């Protein structure tokens, strides 16, 4: 039984999705600003953003897939080799 708010209800796991979500976006409005989106992923001076409508939305739910794997796939060879923190490199 809810206590007046919503204690019985999954508040708690909305809120954990929002929060990830909310940082996600953040994370994406974060590499939009400091690399538009893009980081020099290729030949650059072209290429649009990489994420929403370059790739991951385009066409079918196969690259939304494709960059839920390799996004952090990438990202984590790419940190891992790379500093990736334009705080100290890039």
């Amino acid at each position: 039984g809810s206590m007046s708010i919503m204690d019985h209800s999954p508040t708690t796991g909305v809120v954990t999705v929002i929060v990830i979500l909310i940082a996600i976006a953040a994370l994406g409005a974060l590499i939009l600003g400091c690399w538009c989106y893009l980081r020099l992923q290729r030949i650059s001076q072209s290429e649009d953003e990489e994420s929403i409508v370059g790739d991951g939305e385009t066409k079918e739910p196969f690259l939304l897939v494709q960059y839920s794997a390799k996004g952090p796939c990438v990202e984590r060879k790419a940190k891992l080799m790379t500093p990736n923190g334009p705080e100290v490199h890039g």
